[PDB]
């Protein structure tokens, strides 16, 4: 009934920000932000950092829990009466999975092993789910050289060692799964799920007039 | 649903596969979901439509022989692993067998409570599992229980009680490969916890009806043939009571 729109982009590409900015036009509006806190402080622990610090031991505990948390809390938004509703999702169990925590096993921070489990847990525990599946995407379009800045900007301490060349492996999965479309997932509804790319690697006066009713636009049309 | 749910619980090797599998013969009405021990020794996960019809499905790895090897690396992995694998097979059984049977019974050769509380327990409070582990394994845990309120729950546990002993005999008899190393000591450390939770029920759980589930136990330390008429006996007393 509701209708289900992933945000994507980079680490600090303004997905946050932008959504926040976006809910306020319309009391039909919410959004279910990224679990990040929860992830600094597991209730303790900061896997989060753990997985930054020594990413071939904490890696699959990392990518596991994420998974858990942002499930949890997707589906406690939906179960929690208005005319249009939208939920704006900051990422998706699909970015998780085929961003996320693939490109960590293509960096070997998770083994043949551990890359099985996670794909076969991912497999059941959306399987089960299923009230979560996309109405539409927006894709956030920020150079990887924006999103080092803008980690700076923001200042998350376990967000500051982040290298270039790691937001650039994650910059080209998104470019492949969102704006090329080669990325294959085995959710098969997902190739047929309309996406609209923002450009947003100007500082926010330049565009976000414009960007707000590209939004507006694109959710009158699902 | 309208099936009996009976878990069989008890140390590895104890006997727990034998005996219900042998007791399942005794009515049509009557079957088990095994524990996926062979999904854990061969992981594998799904292979796409057409990738499987020209790839063969390839054995995968041990996570079983990883937690053995080394379990401060390999014991969440494993723990969590064993809990969805249980899971995703109890509930398939759940919803597809026993389908018009007159007095259907689903043994479950242990359960997600003896997961959490025996097994993955005993891992952190052996320092295998660090507080982060524990919590994020804790949390999922409590998190999958919530969400299928009363689909899995038992009506009853059979606790099959054989000695350390008994069952480091027993894993030698079997020979499962990756158990071959496993040491007495551990065998007792896993003993006292089931002794805890089935026979004295000291063991407190997050699940509050576990406290009055109806327990049957069992002493298996004879040879099989020795006392087999008895536990069949007390079975089928145990059953009509529930
Ligand atoms: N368009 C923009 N122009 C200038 N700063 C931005 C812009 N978008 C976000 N920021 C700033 O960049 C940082 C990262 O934004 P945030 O929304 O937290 O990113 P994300 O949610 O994608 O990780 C924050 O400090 C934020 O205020
Ligand atoms: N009562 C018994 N007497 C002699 N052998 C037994 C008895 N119960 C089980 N066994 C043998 O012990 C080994 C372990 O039994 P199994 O049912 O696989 O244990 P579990 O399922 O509890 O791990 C097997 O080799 C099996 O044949
Ligand atoms: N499944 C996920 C989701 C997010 N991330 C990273 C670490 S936290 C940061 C939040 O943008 O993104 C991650 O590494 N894995
Ligand atoms: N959650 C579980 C379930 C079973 N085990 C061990 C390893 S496999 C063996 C089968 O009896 O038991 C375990 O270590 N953890």
């Amino acid at each position: 009934r509701i209708k289900k729109i992933s945000i994507e982009g980079n680490i600090a590409a303004g997905k946050s920000t932008f959504v926040n900015i976006l809910k306020q036009l319309s009391e039909d509006w919410e959004v279910v932000p990224e679990p990040v806190a929860r992830w600094s402080n597991v209730q303790g622990g900061n896997v989060l950092q753990m997985m930054y610090e020594k990413p071939e031991r904490w890696s699959f505990t990392f990518q596991t829990y994420a998974c858990l948390s942002r499930i949890r809390a997707q589906l406690a938004s939906l179960n929690g009466d208005a005319e249009k509703p939208v939920l704006f999702f900051e990422r998706s169990v699909y970015s998780d999975r085929y961003i996320f925590a693939s490109n960590l096993y293509e960096s070997e921070s998770m083994n043949e092993t551990e890359w099985t489990i996670y794909q076969d847990w991912h497999d059941w525990m959306n399987n089960q789910g299923q009230s979560l599946e996309l109405d539409g995407i927006i894709y956030l379009q920020a150079t990887p050289e924006t999103c080092l800045h803008r980690i700076y900007l923001r200042g998350r301490n376990e967000e500051q060692g982040i290298p270039l060349e790691y937001l650039e492996k994650l910059h080209y999965k998104h470019e492949s799964w969102l704006l090329h479309r080669t990325l294959k997932t085995n959710f098969d509804y997902l190739q047929e799920v309309p996406i609209l790319t923002l450009d947003v690697n100007e500082d926010f006066k330049d565009k976000y007039e414009s960007l707000v009713e590209k939004v507006k636009e694109f959710l009158s049309t699902l």
